[PDB]
């Protein structure tokens, strides 16, 4: 034992270890603080995010440290990979992994900046998650909708309708064309709308907007509250009055939360549309955070059934060639690395089920070619604004939406250019859809940049 | 009904809107896309964080947007100030807050960058929420300890100690002069050291140390998990075992979780310990994401009896100015607004209990001045590196930890000058404890920025 | 789709097949019906305990065989190794593996005879597993004994004893030496000895035997019975008196209600002694059966904190190369592969704990000698008649058997061949304990090949 302080990188940067299958492995993208090498800001992190601290203890000769610490293997610039024993994690606890992995690691003087960029969940740990309840494929079944992007869409405004006028809007938008609808993230249970009222309403319009249409219909009731016991609850309440849905905000309830919401939700048969409330606040920027990948990989574990991936296209930032890559986390059963896409590993899924990717914020018609070519069919679109925003109302708009998602999806299917002939093919749409023909000339001047 | 895009400035921005009591108020500071001015930008994250979205729809005519939209009433450069009425929110939910707040409006491709400063909690909303279950008062009387800081430490290493050796690590630093020990944030149930054995080991050391000091001792133990559930089981567990205290990560584990576990924590009489990892994920740049003074205001609406704050002096960073006032707005009942330490607002706390300020992180004697002159006797300073990292062990070097501290509490209540005489008074320490004196020589060249 | 009966060996024996980290993979020891080649007879057994039968089916091309059908990839004289992917078992039971691997493969009319050798259980595998809720370690801090094999004894008679008599016979064992004592596996709640009365009875000697003696004690309640729920019912009963251990047969219970039990034992801070009954029922002859080795890998996963392993000199078939593979499979993190004894696989326990091998039938003082050179000092040793049998009796008994074995201890550290003096290092304690002189006069001649 010789106690004082010795730089990070004498016993947690290895730049000849080999990664074993085991293996834990994270791609952190770091700005240390000028003066401090990039491998001693690489080591710091392999260091406080494992089993080191500021300086030598006693202790640690109680214990096999070369079995259990961290190491930075390699050092891409300002790309530094960091591999973890399999022991260090607490099997089935994504609550676990952050705990170590964004600890205390993001808050040191030495590190200016750090983004997690992604994360190799080995499969040996990956068996001791469940992963989503239900998957793309029973979904599909359950809701008895094949080929096809499904519909759907957040009822606006956000807060102020009553529990009668909010299923009034939810009505005209099932029974004109959407699959489905969802409260939005913020609406819980607040005075002028409190969630067994709304509830009550939302089924009874869901019911009657199925009987008249002959398609099955859902509305993704938002069970997030306060506490994990009052999301219980209202979960329980919404599978009484029969919903195959209910909603949950992932990150602002929590995941610990979250996975009993999940627990829940699968005993009790509902499907779980999963809100990713916050995100922004930390893998928006490049420079710090933690890239939407890794928390992708985490809500399939979890186990959402659904997860928001962005529009590219719509109000918010979003990243084609990696929304592309997210879309296969979420859905493939062995993603490989590309850079091209910002996968940094390869991901075995080791069975679990898919998710679904939802796409919302900002989007119309004529973003549907676009839409189409992103996702192919295995993906939700929500059209919020663009649906009870329609000049006639939120049935028309829904029937706009409808026939444009199927005029689209039957052009290539006919083995169209969707992308090039995107406008012949909604322009033709409309010469027989008027409902479709005034949401093409109302928001005809509506683009955001790409 | 007129149909079609609109600015976000047509209706969620007022300049004249008088914010009422009951409003929720926000201090946004905005970084627009070029070409959008700010005035638009600010009123986007109005509308997109209460009742608007991206077009006008026919249902804004079913209800009355007057009433429940949120309005950006002032804006100074790039702050913006939003008002929310009181309405708009759920009673007692933090996770409603954020949903609103900070739901979306971050990603935003107009907004190239938001960072949310300060939040005034009104009254009638704080109302809703329970605080803390014990407060600084309760604890101290019920460790009997008045009049300092009280001394605690993180075991180390991290992760890698069996149950035996970590509660040995435990017992020594009870022994030694440490008030209380704490598991890891990383550390909860591993193959390494499950959580029943360790709870089982360290309150046999916890109830050894409290016998031989004859001094009340107390161990964090993290009930953080995977799940809600869990995490109760835990903290029953701990409970039964005639531990003072529990442990939880507060934001990994989230909101909604954390709020199960404190209200469990009171009727079980445990004191709820908050450890605030994940914070610096959206808390370290001026630019982008939620300052922790916030975070520590929603951390004090749910309850906890402690939180981290940071050192200032440590390896972390942490400002100075601004840490003074985010111990005040976790130990005081009201705190008025002041520029020079980033209070944005005046905050009413509206009888709710003190949280204890937690300083940890790299630390070690030669910051006990600083410390005691920063944050005084309503705070834990945590000493894990610089406990166990002492030439003698984790028992000699919480002997020199707990020396310092009532060495430079005596200083100061005798009129010295803890931060001039700062050096000399440990010195004079020093002659008295052997301990004291192999620490000074050991970190004295050690210094953070 | 071609309907028809095809060989089995044209779908599932492939020798080009490179076994993967996360397959399942299994030894078979295989005698075919006379005519039947050894390949055909390998892939019935791989695909009628995968996805195949006795014939092509349309069902087939509704999956994708190639990905979940087992394979037979070596075959090295009449010994068969087959492959298993990781999807095709439930993750965390053992019954699942059994109802895979020897379900119907036994009772083949194209397969005379098949004996399950050895099973490599993946990582990927076992970390869907709990393993043992104590292990040797925290159970040697519980009792705070350390560096000497475990001493202890079954009560006898078997069955007849009331519950005042048999508690009789416990004092008269913990008192004058042993660690423990244990209930027969066959003595569960019967008319002459129900399993309350001997509850309290025992537990008032292992209290009243604890203050004789200074150290701590323990009895192996058994609260095997006709159902889950009665078990678990003995095992809250057991913890309500204070009783370090409960006793479970996990192969007569079955291996899911010992599931249930093992659950409950670390939910009540039991530890679980784990008694093999029934296991010579399908481990003794070479050519049919299960393996024991097999069997004490499933108990290390479910979680036994001991097992017996036989003795080898005792009165029970047992060999000495493979009981000492076996004891390695339940102590150590990782063991390699060793034809020499039997261990046709490395197998890697990603950190579960450890099991206590434990040595038990018609062992006595002559026979520690040799205990102690094949177990060390993590094991239990068993004198049920070695102790009662004492012509003084079981008092007189439990001291022999504690002195010879604190006496080959000894002499094992001081640096001596416990083998080649080991008659005089029993002779030279003897000198200082009558108890053992007695016993090595009446039992020597007394030996089991
Ligand atoms: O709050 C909103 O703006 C929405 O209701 C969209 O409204 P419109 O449908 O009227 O645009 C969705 O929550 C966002 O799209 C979420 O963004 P993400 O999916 O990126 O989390
Ligand atoms: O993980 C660590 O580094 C610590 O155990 C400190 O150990 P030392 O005291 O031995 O450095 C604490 O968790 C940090 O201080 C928390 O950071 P904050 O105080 O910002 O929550
Ligand atoms: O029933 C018996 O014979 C015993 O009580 C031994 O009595 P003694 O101590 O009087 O011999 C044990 O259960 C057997 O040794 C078990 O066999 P195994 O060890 O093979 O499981
Ligand atoms: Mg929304
Ligand atoms: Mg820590
Ligand atoms: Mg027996």
């Amino acid at each position: 034992y010789e106690a004082g302080v010795r730089p990070y990188r004498e016993t947690y940067y290895d730049p000849d270890y080999e990664p074993k299958d085991t293996d834990l492995l994270c791609a952190f993208r770091i700005t240390p603080k000028p003066g401090v090498p990039m491998e001693e800001a690489a080591a710091a992190v392999a260091a406080e995010s494992s089993t080191g601290t500021w300086t030598e203890v006693w202790s640690n000769l109680l214990t096999d440290l070369e079995r259990y610490k961290a190491r930075c293997y390699r050092i891409e610039g300002d790309v530094a990979y960091i591999a973890y024993p399999l022991d260090l994690f607490e099997e089935g606890s994504i609550v676990n992994i952050m705990s170590s992995i964004v600890g205390n690691v993001f808050g040191f003087k030495a590190v200016q900046a750090l983004r997690l960029e992604d994360m190799r969940i080995p499969v040996a740990y990956l068996k001791t998650f469940p992963g989503p309840p239900t998957g793309i494929q029973v979904e599909r079944d359950r809701l008895n909708k094949y080929g096809r992007p499904l519909l759907g869409g957040t009822i606006k405004p956000k807060l102020g309708l009553s529990a009668k006028e909010y299923a009034r809007v939810v009505y005209e938008c099932l029974r004109g064309g959407l699959d489905t609808t969802k409260d939005d993230e913020n609406l819980n249970s607040q005075p002028f709308n409190r969630w067994r009222d709304r509830f009550l309403y939302v089924m009874e319009a869901v019911r009657k907007a199925e009987a008249e249409t002959g398609e099955r219909k859902g509305h993704w009731l938002n069970v997030t509250a306060g506490s994990t016991e009052e999301m219980l609850k209202r979960a329980e309440f919404a599978a009484e009055l029969g919903s195959r849905y209910i909603m949950v905000d992932f990150l602002t309830a929590g995941f610990a939360a979250f996975a009993s919401v999940r627990r829940r939700a699968e005993e009790l048969g509902l499907m779980l549309h999963c809100h990713r409330a916050m995100h922004a606040v930390f893998d928006r920027q490049p420079n710090h955070g933690i890239h939407f990948r890794v928390l992708a990989k985490w809500l399939r574990m979890v186990g959402g059934d659904h997860v928001h991936t962005g529009t590219v296209v719509g109000k918010l930032e979003g990243d084609r060639a990696e929304t592309l890559g997210i879309a296969d986390l979420l859905r493939e059963d062995y993603v490989p690395a590309d850079p091209g896409r910002g996968l940094f590993f390869d991901q075995d899924w080791a069975g679990l089920k898919p998710v679904f990717p939802v796409a919302s914020g900002g989007i119309h018609v004529w973003h549907v070619p676009d839409l189409v070519s992103i996702f192919g069919d295995d993906a939700f679109f929500l059209f919020g604004g663009g649906t009870h925003g329609h000049p006639r109302g939120s049935r028309a708009g829904a029937t706009a939406n409808r026939v444009a998602v199927e005029a689209v999806v039957q052009a290539r299917n006919e083995g169209r250019d969707i992308l090039a002939e995107g406008r012949e093919i909604l322009e033709e749409a409309a010469r027989s859809c008027p409902e479709l023909r005034e949401a093409m000339e109302l928001w005809g001047d509506v683009k955001f940049e790409v």
